[PDB]
């Protein structure tokens, strides 16, 4: 079978998908999530390993096959959490931060200012946009139990969250990583997939814990056991929820095109073999294509989206539930004009904002109630369109019917009030999580069990388009809300 | 460190242990009692699961420390509840009719008044009711389609709740029973301690696939290959944990009884060597002491006496969220007349005859519409004494003694309630649901660790024994009421 593992930032979905891209488990928890002061979130590894045993283990709901016959298994989990862990005690006292939590910006502003600011920018494409990986670990090896001496022979172990769920799995395993996630942690780098270190030195210890990453489909087993071969059935994926996305969608061909509007909207793209970066605020990102070797490509610069959905039902409840997108807001015409930027901590995209917290917007008295609602059903699109149209105008490459997937994304709705400004249509994916499928692939590419990628292509469903719509000839008048009211 | 788990009720939690003897209290975790409808309670067993598999290994994280320096694991689960796989194949015949089900009741019918019953009042100690496991199974078996071609060629197995727990944690090479869950299964003549295969042939019903008698107080796990494991890892065998409960608490010396709650009402005790076949309704079970052998004991426990919070809430949604139950249901009088007995699914308690249909009945008038809470709640007595007084007066010596280990009873009311109704103060302890504790304390012993007792109750501290008060003398009044409004 094939064990197509999600894990979103916590929200723990996803099952053993069996085979002939079906379903057969109703695996969807999302752990009680919490924000600390001004917005120091950060979920304890507790709550990750917790969660991660649930569906791991916990999918076995309908088709229950024993390890004679699982396999195909594909850890979709989330990226850029950097977990820590104490080996010489062997039980971890600390917490984990989240890349969601603009929480390095107390530190990480002092160090930066003079020319080697823009120096990893200029030429490489990413930027030390605070809550990235690496720019997070200068804070949390400091105040959080004091012992910097001992952090010089390993002690606290740090990883991100692959390295983690790998090694706390079950009980032995070596600090893997895998290329995808590795350039996001920043400790790597695009134009390398290689550990560099120089650079990376000065994170108050000399790269000491050094954590390894894996290249293509790391179809692996454990170390578990106890003198018997036990809770060491095969494996792969280990990939970010949107890196796993990102070729899970047949998106092994020139000019594919995808979209997940979820935590977060993220787009990539597939360039081919050329690791490119748009200047205009834009970062770096690989890719997949024909056969089973990494590509590269772009993709968009967004903090988060469906943040802005999960805090009024944990605060302004008022509908209760969020799907109402779909039910009581339909006939409610549009945004119009409330911009709201789900800007819990910095706002993103080419603007960044690395103090700006928090980001009403939209001063109209129709705010009222149910009003805050929509705000961000309009707003999320509308943060991929910021991405989408800028990318245009610098790559020349149109955008025809993309593929979208995603829990957020299940909102029809959504899809209509998107593709209008750009003028074409959007064809869903027939999965709700296709994402899952994509790293799950990787276990099959080693026992013979899948041929290669070139076999799913026969079985497809794109007839999920919407009907052009003639009343648009203007669209831009929103557009410019982008252009004011925001700095 | 050492580990024990429960499972079923209502929160599959888990408590592991630390060094010496400490418990980290309790992860929070839970998952609905997902039942069809009707007296057919075919609660899927995958989903009381999916808790109990964060349980097995994900759970650590309270005490910190993983897999790596660990002891026996004991495990206690809800008793009965039948469950049939496909030989090795997890896909099952249909699901788990829980211990808390009525449905075999109708096709009895052709047994019952068949004569074959009375020598199972001096074998197995029984008497008519559907309250058994063994004729829940029988139910299923003579129930799926063409179930019996299916059975000979060895496609199903015989089995119950003991397996499942188990099982996914051996790899699926194991199929236990283990003997406690006897007695309840009219096919596990307790006088035998095995299987009946005399009925068998009525229904020619195979003597080969067959549950194994099993242990509870070591190590286990379960093989696949040769020697492996297959995720097996070392388990600590299963048990029936509201039978357990008997164990939890010294009810070895004739001078101490206990009570449990667990999810409504369940009266155990060690009753002797020899089958004390009391005519009292009470059925006999097996039990056990310091040695841990088998033994007789009595009980005839019942459904569920009063489930408060999950009527309430899930039912009449007037305490909303639970914590409100204690908060509101307990401060300015109660009950008033009313005389709920409780008997949805199924009756049980003295009353056996299911023509019995327990519901709320004596209501009072000028009652506002929103009236019911102190219903479950002031009931509860009502039936407790209807299972604990017939057995202080089945043995004739009164004990007034009562104490307390089966949690449920949070709301402090029962304590500040159940006592002075009937004077004997119901003493409480620390712990509340010991139900789990006393499941690691068993798997200790085998291997020596604490070597017996003596000081390990070092914790017990229950504060002061609660003073009967004076005001209390007058409840008979309601008593003389309560056996008459129920027909």
């Amino acid at each position: 079978y094939v064990m197509a593992i999600d894990q979103g930032t916590t929200s723990s979905r996803a099952i053993i998908f069996d085979r002939n891209g079906k379903k057969i488990g109703s695996s969807q928890k999302e752990f009680p999530q919490y924000f600390p002061k001004s917005g120091w979130v950060e979920h304890n590894a507790n709550e990750i390993w917790n969660s991660v045993q649930s569906v791991i283990a916990g999918a076995f709901i309908e088709s229950g096959i024993r390890p004679e016959a699982i396999a195909g298994i594909g850890i979709t989990n989330q990226r850029e959490t950097t977990v820590v862990w104490d080996k010489t005690t062997g039980q971890p006292i600390a917490n984990a931060i989240v890349w969601q939590s603009r929480q390095s910006s107390p530190i990480a502003d002092q160090l930066k200012v003079d020319g080697h600011t823009e120096m990893i920018h200029e030429k490489t494409g990413l930027v030390i946009d605070a809550y990235f990986s690496a720019t997070k670990v200068r804070w949390l090896l400091d105040n959080i139990e004091g012992a910097q001496e001992k952090a010089d022979n390993g002690e606290l172990l740090f990883g991100t969250i692959d390295s983690w769920l790998v090694w706390k799995l079950t009980d032995g395993q070596v600090h893997v990583t895998d290329y995808s996630n590795a350039s996001r942690t920043m400790l790597y780098n695009i134009h390398k997939l290689e550990w560099d270190q120089e650079i990376l030195d000065l994170l108050n210890i000399p790269s000491s814990m050094l954590p390894e990453v894996k290249s293509n489909s790391e179809v692996y087993g454990h170390t578990r056991s106890y003198h018997f071969y036990g809770s060491e059935v095969p494996i792969a994926g280990m990939a970010g929820d949107q890196q796993a996305a990102l070729f899970g969608q047949m998106a092994f061909e020139k000019g594919m095109i995808k979209n997940t509007y979820g935590t977060g909207a993220f787009i990539v793209m597939n360039t081919g073999e050329e690791p490119q970066l748009s200047d205009n605020d834009l970062l770096t990102t690989i890719g997949y294509g024909i056969n089973g070797k990494v590509y590269y490509a772009l993709e968009g610069s967004i903090f988060v989206a469906g943040s802005a959905i999960q805090w009024l039902r944990d605060g302004l409840r008022m509908i209760e539930t969020s799907p109402q997108s779909e039910e009581l807001a339909a006939k409610a015409k549009g945004d119009n004009e409330v911009y709201v930027v789900p800007a819990f901590t910095g706002l993103g995209a080419p603007y960044w904002d690395s103090e700006a917290r928090g980001a009403v917007f939209g001063l109209t008295r129709g705010t009222t109630k149910e009003d805050f609602v929509r705000a961000t059903l309009q707003a999320v699109a509308y943060q991929s369109k910021d991405v989408i149209d800028t990318m245009k105008k610098d790559s020349g490459i149109d955008i025809p019917l993309l593929k979208v997937d995603g829990g957020a994304a299940k909102n029809d709705l959504l899809m209509q009030f998107q593709a209008d400004i750009l003028d074409i249509d959007v064809q869903r994916a027939a999965n709700l999580e296709t994402t899952a499928l994509g790293a799950a692939y990787l276990a099959g590419l080693a026992v013979g069990f899948w041929k290669d990628l070139d076999e799913l292509k026969s079985m497809a469903e794109e007839g999920q388009m919407f009907t052009p719509e003639m009343p648009a000839e203007e669209r831009d008048n929103l557009y410019e809300g982008w252009k004011q009211a925001v700095a």
